[PDB]
């Protein structure tokens, strides 16, 4: 008697156009919605009831729906045009045409109470529109499809549709990871109406044995939920701290999280990510460059505040230029151990060149285990505006030329930081690869102090309601023009299909 | 239906004197309590001898809410009517002349009112049980330390849970306790001869999808089976590799483990571990020495393979006297960065002391978040004969001055160095928490290239079969002497209730 929907939607909730599929082919997609639609436990099919336009589209060697019943909700289409337009195969049930969707689903009850099992809305805008009017469906089977394309044709509006994109309910209890086809990213949510061996064991348990992010989601496969669980973590079981800053902190120590890259980029939703600012810093990294006017100039000012006279001085650095971040962060990677004199200088041939070695040995001896990078050098802290956060990372490569990296991060701004570190890493990892021929499959994140400052946690406490949106794509553009790891531009980059929650204004603890 | 309760030492030992063996275990009796009192208004029954209730003091005496029998031909019913005043509620201490006569008590009169028998000791009892087989479950509180003793719990088959020589296999290990310097731990052994509907269908498709250790055991509250669930996880899940020594190895990336310090030790049970070897090594680390020469000679000849003539001309260091293992790890811990000559040359005083700065931020501001120590100093990897494995630690502090310590290895000798390595970092988080006044709380190992060599995955697999042994616990010896980093010497240290498995020869990949 209760309905699913099943159903795939870009975030403006587009579904078609030109009565075709407004996407290229998602595999994974069809996969999902034949195993759906068809599995079950018994002599008991399901059915799936279509609009006319819906039927039309599919392809006819698709057409009608092995293993189920189909039913056409059809004004003008006729049982007979349907029988006439191919052939029923032996075993198969005969399509059924109604004149409603109320009709289709009296049918179901007169004629197949014994018969079917589960029944399935599959489209188009009519039927789902219809179905939600009448309120029978129970649950939602929708494919996040993350980018926008041409549509004339949508889902309607729904209660819960914020699920989408930014603005009785319809809840999610199901987020998927994120999955890509044809330079497409998507997920897969289902959302529900809402409104003695044991016996000797359990005494001894008995005597030896709060903030969660979106609860009522249940199956939690999407990666953000490590993210999403860790500020949950630190706030339930951290320590409250003093610090550096004077600014309150909650403290864990010894974190883990890992992302996938082989489908898509873990730039996170939940909060708006600085793309800009995280592609300008690692160019500038890589440069070996130690002028943040460079940053600030193009609009990244994340450095200002730790390279001003006054933050300078607080460091005993009077004769340091403003702007100038000292040997730090890609002056170690670029020239390890060589002697700093300014951000004005050239050091080409100085000290080591740890991200050249680490290119050279990942394209001649991948098999290599010293395939590290690092930024702490004890000899040069004290001219650093900052001692280095995120301090070593390692490259790994298995059997299938596949490029994974660990970064360790000494001190984890959870709040702030760790959301663009992720993004720098991550996309740090697709750079190597392809200038090493490699394929990037993993990012994993390895944390030491890792802290909610306390002007964060009521900020954060908001972020936690909010669900997930599926991961975007980030393209390397023109990879032929681009060679060596010096080649890339802030040109060079495309992120597809990002549809983030709003900016949440956190304040820098300087 | 019966089962016992019982504290042991590895050689079975329950008491002497007529009373325990040991100093007062609290978490034992908190635990003795919790298993014979939890449970309708159905109790718990204790058998015991008349010994053993001699020996217990009056004021515990009848035991609380069970159901108490004595098993004694000479003491009388009516004798324990007057020893004390009887409270409402409880029941009635019965006294019967054999163990059989007590169960047929227990069935004749107690037919419904109890859920459980328990027989509590002593040896007397735990050997007519065993004779009858009427137990079906052993609650063994393994106590590590061996004392004095008179009495002992009889010989069984699976006894080798206690120490190295119809069936009783552990189905429950737990975590490692300690009170009054004696460690322990609990087993249990057992006689042997539409919400979820919704999702079901999508998590059906999205898994397409064996080496267990100890499988029989279900609860796995020993730490010791992360590093028994790392080595199946790698066999089952890693991937087939060459690498730099030409024998194969099977890999993983990004790996965890943590451990507890605050009770006991993580020396691993499961094979013994070259206890001499880690401590001799970390002192000679911390006192900045490069000669391996100075370890060979005390009998630890873990540096050699990589110091003979020919493993340096290997490294094109033909200019290294044999045992010179360059500016390696103690080296750069003491004297980060100085110019290396050779493992005669007095340092003193030249490059950065990270030890020292590490410990005086301890004793000064344990809330600074740099307190790190690296030996991978990428201007000196070509003069080492070997780069770091161990190249990175981090210190941490709580509110409860708890000292946290993290390591990270870039590479894992799964089967050889793991072991060596949880102990060498757990002693050094030890030694560094007594002078700077801590609480050692926890070593936390981050792992890069976690890897078993294939010749050794047929020893692994033999370890896998072994139960783990309750962890010993390590002293510092001589404390009040003991006020530096650099003041520990050999003889400062007592391992104490260490019972692991026997050694397997396991080649170490040159
Ligand atoms: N991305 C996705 O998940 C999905 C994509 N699609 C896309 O959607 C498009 C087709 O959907 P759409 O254009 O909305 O057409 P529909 O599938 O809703 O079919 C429209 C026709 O069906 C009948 N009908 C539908 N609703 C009712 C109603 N309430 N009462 C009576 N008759 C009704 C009428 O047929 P008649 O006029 O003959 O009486 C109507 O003209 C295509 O582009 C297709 O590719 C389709 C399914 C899902
Ligand atoms: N570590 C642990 O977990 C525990 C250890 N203990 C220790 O054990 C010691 C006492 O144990 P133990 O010396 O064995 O004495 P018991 O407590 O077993 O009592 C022995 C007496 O019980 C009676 N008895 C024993 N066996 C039988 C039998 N098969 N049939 C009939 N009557 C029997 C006899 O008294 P009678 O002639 O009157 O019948 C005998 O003298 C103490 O040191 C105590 O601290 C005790 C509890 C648990
Ligand atoms: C990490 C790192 C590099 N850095 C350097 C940097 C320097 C000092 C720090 N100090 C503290 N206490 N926390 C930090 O995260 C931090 C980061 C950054 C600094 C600022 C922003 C920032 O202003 N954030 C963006 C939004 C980014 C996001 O969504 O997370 C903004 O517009 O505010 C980002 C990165
Ligand atoms: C890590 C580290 C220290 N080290 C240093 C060290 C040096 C080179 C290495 N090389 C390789 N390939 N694997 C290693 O584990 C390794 C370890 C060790 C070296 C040897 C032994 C050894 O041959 N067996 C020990 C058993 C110790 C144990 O139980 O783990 C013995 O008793 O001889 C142990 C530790
Ligand atoms: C190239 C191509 N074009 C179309 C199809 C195809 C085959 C069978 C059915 C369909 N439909 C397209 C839309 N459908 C659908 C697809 N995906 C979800 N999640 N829900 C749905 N209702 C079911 C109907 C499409 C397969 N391959
Ligand atoms: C100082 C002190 N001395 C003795 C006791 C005490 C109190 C009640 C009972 C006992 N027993 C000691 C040994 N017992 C026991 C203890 N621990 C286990 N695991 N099994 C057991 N059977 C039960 C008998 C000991 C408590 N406190
Ligand atoms: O890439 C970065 C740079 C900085 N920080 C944060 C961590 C701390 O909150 C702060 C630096 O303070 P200390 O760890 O140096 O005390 O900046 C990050 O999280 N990531
Ligand atoms: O403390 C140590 C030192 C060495 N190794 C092992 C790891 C590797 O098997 C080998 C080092 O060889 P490379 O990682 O340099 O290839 O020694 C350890 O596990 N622990």
């Amino acid at each position: 008697k209760p309905v699913c929907l099943v159903v795939a939607m870009t975030p403006k909730r587009g579904i078609g156009i030109n009565n075709g599929l407004p996407w290229p082919h998602l595999t994974t997609d069809f996969k999902h919605f034949s195993r759906v639609t068809k599995t079950t436990p018994a002599s008991r099919f399901n059915a799936v009831v279509m609009g006319r336009k819906t039927w039309e589209s599919m392809p006819r060697k698709f057409r009608p729906l092995v293993d189920r019943l189909n039913i056409v909700v059809s004004s003008s289409l006729k049982e007979e045009d349907i029988a006439a337009e191919k052939p029923q195969a032996e075993g198969q049930q005969r399509v059924r045409v109604c004149a409603s969707l109320p009709a289709a689903l009296s049918l179901l009850e007169e004629e197949y109470k014994d018969s079917v099992d589960q029944i399935f809305v599959v489209g188009g805008a009519g039927l789902y529109e219809a179905a939600l009017s009448l309120g029978v469906a129970s649950h939602l089977y929708i494919t996040r499809v993350a980018r926008e394309f041409p549509c004339d044709v949508f889902f309607p509006a729904f209660p819960g549709d914020d699920i989408l994109s930014n603005k009785a309910t319809y809840r999610p209890i199901f987020i998927s990871k994120t999955f890509s086809d044809n330079g497409v990213p998507y997920d897969f949510v289902v959302l529900e109406k809402r409104r003695s061996s044991a016996a000797a064991i359990a005494p001894v348990l008995a005597w030896m044995d709060l903030i969660r992010a979106v609860p009522h989601v249940h199956f939690r496969g999407h990666e953000e939920f490590q993210y999403l669980d860790l500020i949950a973590d630190i706030i339930n079981n951290g320590r409250t701290m003093d610090d550096r800053t004077g600014v309150g902190v909650i403290s864990k120590f010894g974190c883990t999280m890992r992302y996938s890259l082989d489908q898509a980029f873990p730039l996170l939703t939940t909060k708006r990510v600085f793309w800009k600012g995280v592609l300008e810093e690692l160019l500038w990294f890589i440069r070996g460059d130690t002028n943040a006017n460079h940053l600030s100039e193009k609009g990244v000012k994340i450095w200002d505040k730790n390279v001003t006279r006054e933050f300078l001085d607080s460091r005993n650095l009077p004769h340091r230029e403003v702007g100038d971040i000292g040997p730090g962060y890609g002056f170690q990677w670029r020239h390890f151990g060589a002697a700093y004199k300014d951000m004005h200088t050239d050091y080409t041939g100085q000290g080591v060149d740890q991200l050249k070695n680490v290119i050279q040995m990942l394209r001649t001896n991948p098999t290599d285990r010293r395939m590290l990078m690092t930024a702490w050098n004890p000899a040069a802290l004290d001219e650093m505006a900052l001692p280095p956060c995120h301090l070593l990372c390692q490259f790994y490569v298995n059997d299938q030329k596949e490029l994974s990296c660990i970064m360790y991060q000494r001190s984890c701004d959870v709040g702030l930081g760790v959301p663009f570190n992720i993004a720098s890493y991550s996309l740090l990892t697709l750079m190597v690869a392809h200038v090493c021929n490699l394929k990037p499959k993993e990012f994993i994140h390895f944390m030491g102090n890792t802290h909610v400052y306390t002007n964060h946690v009521e900020a954060l406490k908001e972020q936690l309601r909010r669900e997930p949106r599926p991961f975007p794509i980030v393209n390397i553009l023109n990879k032929e023009r681009i060679k060596e790891i010096d080649d890339f531009t802030a040109e060079d980059f495309e992120v597809v299909g990002y549809v983030p929650h709003g900016r949440i204004q956190m304040e820098m603890a300087v």
